[PDB]
């Protein structure tokens, strides 16, 4: 009751450090930090957020309910939150060199997938038709996915999605098939965005297609957010009606998302001779809130702001150029070493390596390379048969580049990857002429292989150890 | 790189602190912290997170992609993430004293509204019927809300919702109306959860009603999560099939959400005599991922974990008892002063004050009180004429209680609130027999009153300034 002692014990609790309260978690965090430090990060969706950003996530901004938008709030005392949110929005539009009279932005999305879902809610409405790249061809779940057996992605549950595909030769999106199919399916909205594609998108062509079908062109630039900001790859802003993005990945911020949308005259009705105006702002705004979300995560919005500020520095622009340089280096190196690079190469931060040119699959390689502290993700290539046996490894440069790695370094990486593949091959051949993934993992745990793995792992960790790990 | 130095300054940026990189944000955070410190926070959905929690939010856990669940990943190298997620789940089931064979919990929801949407996705499926308390009667948007014009809440867009009402004469939920209407509408899922109700729910009765209609009984304990943890209030776990919650509010963690669900026997099939098992785990799990969400917010999950650990301390249990004590104190004081308290009082952390007993509305009062550094939120009382003129103020104790306030302190607060109300009335009468809430705000900003308001504000701030403000 009174037990002031306890009440203090209580006041005390709330103020005692992480280290001291719940050590278990403190350790976990530190163990993970160590893991990040000693490993070679080639997962294209990963990056390391700056200290500034992390510092903002840890703020008291966590505490404040700010339902609604700046200047239309449903709670009081949002004067500082409003500075923040407005600042964030302003910085975002700056970072992408967008005219405030032609663009607005909502910065409340909790993450990427929330952002996309919000746009579909605002513009497509239930059962509305969406087309995105088929998942095995480098699409993302949120861009739609269903099998004959189940509607899998929420996009494909609450909307009718159909995929457009990448030509299993060229390795490029087959915009022509898209065109024909779009005329049959009548999409309400077409997504211009990938999770695994080495090439820029023909936005201008996509927009032709969309306008032809009276659909919206929504770009998901999550993967190339940062690349576009630094102008190292074409901007989708120039042709799309709406652009969604993640604030992490190449934008190197905390996990959150953003929706950019067109403001101004959509078209003039010669029938009325007057201008019909983009309504996207109210729809999207209403979709996010009070449609889908509740309380904004202000501590996340702060982190995004911090990220955006960094995005407009010259160091950032350089970083992005380097990111793409590194990717090219890595691609060239593997290609020289005889590996097949889907599409031939890369215009961006990732490549898709068709391990079939070495006679193995990403399914296996992923797991081995993992055991050697080389983090990548498997990923099907055009013309893959079973997605239980993906042919490909998706490799990207953002994470390592943020560590400092340059072209020569990326070449050394390509070599470490190669050793990884050799090991994979060894295991597979003892695995027997068509062993299961199961038997493969068992043999990998096998004593003979564990020795080879430990070898490579050590070299890999020491190499990674030599570069810093942003954010502390 | 060409400009090594520039590259060196790049590495620098990523590691240099917030205070130094982006002072603008730094100030904003500090100004907000100050705002929180000097104000009296009585917004029922607010609380102050412990430093430990905020520390975890700040961590590099932000960086890791861990799509999927522990031992069903889509990424390699989730070994520590897996510890964390599993740890979190373990702690969640502990904190709620749930039988792990009959309950599971998913801890990935980005926030509360995401959690609920995920449950409806898993169990209700599109256009499925949901019943929740009508919003102006103390429901939440995510429990459905739709007007003769427009489906507002995403719940009400993608599912068919119809509300059950609070008896305007008693201020209680009208469980009978529920019963009758449920048999007309046939809900697939019935929500047991409020955003503004002073009383416990008959989970008991609701379960009869749900079972009667073959519906699921989903409790949204967002507001009372902490109360339930400390057992200061009857638990929904005992009757509901699923329980969703926010990890802030009374749980005093960071902003995120969680979904508890039943595992085990649904019912012996007397027809067969074997066991019909609960499939809730896979449904909910699949809904959250890969249905609705992408990358888990691991840094948020960490924060939640830390919170849950604190929830299991005796200091926490004390805090909760105090929270309810404080609410009673505040309620009793106002009631004594002649103010009308919806339902007569409170079993929990909040009261709904019908300012009609003092001849005014929450619309006005909220703004006055705001200007005096007393945060609450306006709110309709059951049977208010129109949503445009809310008669009510929702007041809660969690935030201030976490600061240290006890019963006597809460009484002083009730008195400060009263002065607020007096000022409200003064302005209103000069606002005259008519006049918009706009005109009221203008008169309030008027020189005359700004003097009085600055007086009250100063007193209020000095009182608040005397208590600590959790988080470092
Ligand atoms: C009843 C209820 N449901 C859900 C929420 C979740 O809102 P948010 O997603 O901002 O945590 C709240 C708060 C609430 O009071
Ligand atoms: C193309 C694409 N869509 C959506 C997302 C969503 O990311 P998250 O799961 O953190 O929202 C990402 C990342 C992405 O790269």
């Amino acid at each position: 009751q009174g037990d002031a002692d306890l009440w203090s014990s209580h006041d005390a609790m709330l103020a005692q450090p992480l280290k001291d309260s719940d050590v278990e978690v403190y350790n976990i965090i530190k163990k993970e930090s160590n893991r990040q430090r000693v490993g070679l990060e080639l997962i294209a969706s990963e990056n390391f957020a700056s200290r500034a950003v992390l510092e903002a996530l840890g703020s008291c901004l966590n505490n404040k309910y700010s339902e609604g938008y700046p200047g239309q709030r449903y709670y009081g005392g949002t004067e500082f939150i409003d500075e923040l949110e407005t600042l964030c929005q302003k910085r975002a539009l700056q970072a992408y060199k967008l005219d405030p009279q032609c663009w607005g932005v909502n910065v409340q999305p909790y993450s990427g997938s929330p952002a996309n879902f919000a746009v579909y809610t605002a513009l497509v409405e239930p059962h509305g038709r969406i087309m995105g790249l088929d998942l095995p061809d480098g699409g993302h779940l949120t861009h739609g996915f269903m099998t004959d057996k189940k509607k899998i992605s929420a996009t494909s549950i609450f909307f009718e999605s159909m995929p457009y595909k990448v030509n299993p030769d060229t390795g490029y999106i087959n915009y022509d098939q898209l065109e024909e199919n779009a005329r049959l399916f009548h999409p309400k909205l077409i997504i211009a965005g990938t999770s695994c594609y080495s090439r820029n998108l023909e936005y201008a062509r996509l927009r032709k297609i969309a306008d032809e079908n009276g659909a919206y062109l929504m770009a998901d630039m999550a993967h190339i957010s940062g690349l576009v900001a630094a102008g190292v790859v074409p901007s989708p802003f120039e042709h799309c009606h709406v652009v969604t993005t993640t604030t992490h990945k190449t934008l190197r911020g905390c996990r959150a998302g953003m929706i950019f949308y067109r403001k101004g005259v959509k078209s003039v009705d010669p029938a009325t001779g007057k201008e019909i105006l983009y309504n996207l702002e109210s729809l999207i705004n209403s979709a996010v809130f009070p449609g889908l979300q509740g309380g904004p995560h202000n501590h996340a919005i702060a982190g995004v702001a911090v990220a955006l500020k960094q995005a407009m520095t010259l160091e950032f622009k350089v970083y992005q150029h380097q990111v793409v340089a590194n990717c090219r280096a890595l691609s060239e190196a593997l290609t020289e070493l005889g590996y097949k690079i889907v599409t031939g190469g890369s215009d961006n931060h990732l490549i898709l390596v068709d391990l079939r040119s070495k006679g193995t699959d990403g399914g296996r390689a992923e797991k081995v390379l993992e055991a050697c502290s080389i983090a990548c993700n498997k990923n099907t290539c055009p013309g893959d048969r079973s997605a239980l046996r993906p042919s490909g490894l998706r490799l990207g440069t953002p994470a390592l580049t943020s560590r400092g790695l340059l072209e020569k370094d990326f070449q050394k990486v390509a070599h470490f990857i190669h050793r990884g593949i050799e090991l994979t091959l060894q295991i597979q051949s003892d695995t027997g002429v068509a062993a299961t993934l199961k038997e493969f993992k068992e043999r990998l745990a096998g004593d003979k292989y564990q020795a080879a793995v430990q070898a490579l792992r050590e070299e890999v960790e020491s190499f990674a150890s030599l570069f810093p790990l942003p954010g502390l």
